[PDB]
Parts: structure tokens; sequence; C-alpha cells
């Protein structure tokens, strides 16, 4: 329901919107180059960026300005109160004690996978790998999962956007290819991908559907490829993702 | 800074999204003033604002947070120089020990790992640290309050009961203080199992061009595979052998 703009708050607004200017190709910004990138006059971006150098969200040599880790605190508030996150962190951890591996729920934001829940269960076997909070979707098994339960339509859009780079000497990067095992994903009820998007990581992910069938999340266990066989986790990791499953679904 | 120059709405709405959490993963209005201290009126701007940029929805009654909000985390993340310049010492550390190697800074009142080595190049029963852990009972931790002047000290310790956090945990504030100078007199801190059962951690400064804190590099080891002593012995040196490295900051 629109909302009416004597209830905006401009410099909250554009606050939000100047943080979001630091990148890798931005990673320091003067007043110049920060008025320029966001539209507003230098007068006005100074003032911006001396509110977040006072709150803590910034650093200054007087000309320069760069974030702090303080600007983790926002979204860090997101993970901590998201209610989908909140509802799967036991399951996680319980299926971190009963494999022994890393345990991640993965959901789409933008192109890519986000990982707002990662097992901290501490007892991983002895050669271990754990996936990244943030990871591509055509090379990973949520992102697959994900890519399956999109119709043809946003698949060609995602595809077009994003070209299939290889990312270890074994990433698949035919699209014919891919969209065989996009629609064996859908069919079987689950992913498999072998050290695609990292070397030794292998890993099994299954989806997370609501009451309408919808996919929600994805439920993922990564191993090393140096210590099971694809045969050994379908057959000893498989079945508790399953149960997992049915366990989650009057959670919904 | 004057006051003239500082953008109230900006102040107030990032000390308005840190309110949501685990504790308070949802917000109404006249719970979202009582707990930041504003009115109603102005919470009430400050949350819809925060809905019509995408990082907030809500059901006309209470408020939450949407993913937008990770961006200006991720901003962070992609621009910050100081963990692209540890990275390779910290991996390297990693390779040269097959231990957790982790880069410290104090953010609040918190340690917040900017860098942590792969958990890859880990062999044997380990226990990594979190991406955020408390100050008094961490090595990261004591050598940043030793590292601070008496009055942050005791700024930090009017603030944060010494909480047991295992059967271990130095819980006496003379004791602590004891051992934080003691920590800067060495150089160095090792913590056994005060914060984490089984999980023993060195840790050196970092030090900046001026001689001032800047980080802490620390090596997280487990306790059923060695003593403080082979720490001391094999470890140590590989952390002198770093900060060297890392002069050039
Ligand atoms: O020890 C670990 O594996 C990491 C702890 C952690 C928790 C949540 C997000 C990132 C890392």
């Amino acid at each position: 329901p629109a909302i009416h703009p004597r209830d905006l708050i401009a410099g909250l607004q554009k606050g939000l919107a100047l943080m979001q200017l630091f990148s890798a190709e931005q990673p320091r910004l003067s007043v110049p180059q920060a008025a320029r990138l966001s539209g507003l006059t230098s007068s006005a971006v100074r003032r911006f960026l001396l509110t977040l150098v006072h709150e803590g969200f910034a650093e200054t040599d007087s000309r320069d300005y760069w974030l702090t880790p303080k600007a983790l605190r926002i979204g860090q508030a997101y993970v901590d109160s998201a209610q989908l996150p909140r509802m799967l962190r036991p399951i996680v951890e319980q299926v971190a004690r009963q494999t022994q591996e890393h345990v991640s729920v993965g959901t789409r934001d933008g192109d890519e996978i986000i990982h707002l829940v990662r097992s901290r269960y501490s007892h991983v076997a002895s050669l271990s790998i754990r996936p990244g909070s943030r990871v591509p979707m055509y090379c990973t098994a949520s992102g697959r999962i994900w890519l399956a339960w999109l119709d043809e339509g946003e698949r060609d859009e995602y595809f077009a956007r994003h070209p299939l780079r290889a990312l270890t000497p074994y990433t698949l990067t035919d699209r014919a290819q891919l969209d065989a095992e996009l629609q064996r994903v859908k069919g079987q009820g689950f992913c498999i991908v072998d050290q695609e998007y990292e070397i030794g990581m292998r890993v099994l992910g299954v989806p997370l559907l609501g009451r309408a069938g919808q996919l929600k999340a994805t439920l993922t266990i990564t191993t090393h490829a140096s210590r099971l066989s694809i045969d050994e986790i379908r057959l000893r990791y498989l079945p508790t993702l399953y149960e997992a499953q049915a366990l989650l679904r009057p959670v919904l």
C-alpha cells in the first residue's frame, strides 16, 4: 500500500543507498566521487559521509571514506531475526551431529544462493570443507535445486545474465548438459555436485518446500571428496536428509 | 564534527535496524519506540521508510527486516582492504600449522574475526572460533583489552560480567587484571579453554605504524592434541614471523 511522501525520511533513504556504493571497484570514496555515483551535491554527500563516521559505520583520513566492520551488524540483524533461519537452525545442528559434515540452508538472493544458516557443530570429519555464505547458482547443489524449481522463463533469464564460467577443472560449462542435470534434480528430488564450484567439495542437497509445493529453501551436506565416495554419500547421508525433510513438514 | 552536519534520520534509522535480533525478530511501533528511545511518531516513519526502500516488510502492525539488509554488510565484505591484505598471510600460517588461524578486531565490545582460514587446511580434531567472540575470555580479546588505557578497560568491565562459559573460565577481576598486564609485557597471549572446552588459543598483536593495536593474530588448536608447552615452542615462532612479514600494514 503506497507510502505517503510525508512519511519518508530522505536522510535514511539516501544514507542506506550511499553505503551500498562501496565495492571492490570503489573501496574508498572521496566527497566528489560520492556526490557522483549517488547524485547528491558535494555539500550534501559530505554530511552523509560525516554522519557515517560519527556513528562508527565509516572511517576517514579527512578526504577519503571507507566502511568499518560495523556495517556487518546491519544484515546480521537480518540473519539473526529472519524467521526461516531461526526455524531451520535446530534441524541444521541435528543433521550436523548425524553426519559430522558442514550443513547449510540455502536461499536465493538476487542471482546467487546465500547460506543464512551454516552448522556450528564443531565435530566435523578430519578432512572437511565449508561453503561460503554466498555462492553462485549454476555450479552448486543448492543453486541447481533452485534453478530446477524455476520454470523455463526465469531459468533462461538467469542463464542469459550468467554465462557458466568454469571455477574448477570439473565445472560443467555446456548449457545442454546443465539442463539435463536440472531436470534430473526435479525428477529425483535431490542434487549431488562433485567439485564443480570448489576442488575437494562434494555437496548433496534436497529441497525444502511449503504447503503449496513451492520451493522455500534447500538443505545441503558438504563433504570432502577424499573421504567419501558419491555412492557412500547417497547411502549414508541422503536418507538423513529425507528424514529432516519429513521432520520439517509441520514447520513448513 | 559539528552537529549541524549530522543527518539525524540516518543515525536513528541505522540504530533502529540493529534492534532486530533473535530475541527481537519483529517490532511494532510502540515496541520500537520504547526500545529505541524515540517517539511513536518518529519511529513509525523510520519503519515505513525502511519498507519503502525494501529493507523491511510489515503487516501494518509488525515490522521485520528483508534480505536487502545483507547488502549493507556485503558492501563492507566486497570493499574492505584489511581482510584482503591479510588473507594471504593467514592462509600461509594455516598451511604451516594445519590449525585454524584468525585475524580479529574490536567491534563494539566483541572481537569480530575479519579473516578466518579455510576449514580445509585443518587436519585432526579441531575447534574453530565463531565470527564474533567476547573479549574477556579470548586470546584476541585479552590482547585488545591489554592495549587499551585503564579507563577504557574500566568501561568494558563495568559493562560485562565475567561470566563462566566453561568450568575453566577466569571469573576473578584481579586475576584477569594480572593476566592482562602479563600479555602486554610478554607480547603474546595463551588462553586454555576459558571460552570453549577443548579450545586453546595463542595470539599476538598486529601493530600499526604508530605502534597502536590494529588487529590480533591467533592460532586455535585443540587441547587433546597439543600441550601449552608445545604451542609456545612450535607455534609462537610462526606468529612472531608472521608479525614481521606484516610490518608494512
Ligand atoms: O566455526 C565455524 O565453522 C563458523 C562459525 C560461523 C557461524 C555463522 C556464520 C559464519 C561462521
